[PDB]
């Protein structure tokens, strides 16, 4: 257990899913335009 | 053995490490902003 910032080093792009959280604040850089 | 240019087709983003090289010149295209 070690909380780290979310980047493309540990995230991958996937398709839309209804279990996925819908974020409008503090978007991680992968999810930020 | 066949040296080819470094691109995103053969490189993946990883987290910071102390044994990684520190590049300031001729940065590969994945490492330019
Ligand atoms: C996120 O959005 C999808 C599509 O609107 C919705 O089905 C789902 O209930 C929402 N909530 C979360 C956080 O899963
Ligand atoms: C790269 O730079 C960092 C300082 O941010 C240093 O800790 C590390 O040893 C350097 N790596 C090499 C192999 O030069």
């Amino acid at each position: 257990f070690n909380p780290e910032p979310i980047t493309m080093a540990n995230a991958r792009y996937v398709s839309q899913d209804v279990k996925f959280e819908n974020l409008t604040n503090q978007l991680p850089p992968p999810l930020l335009n």
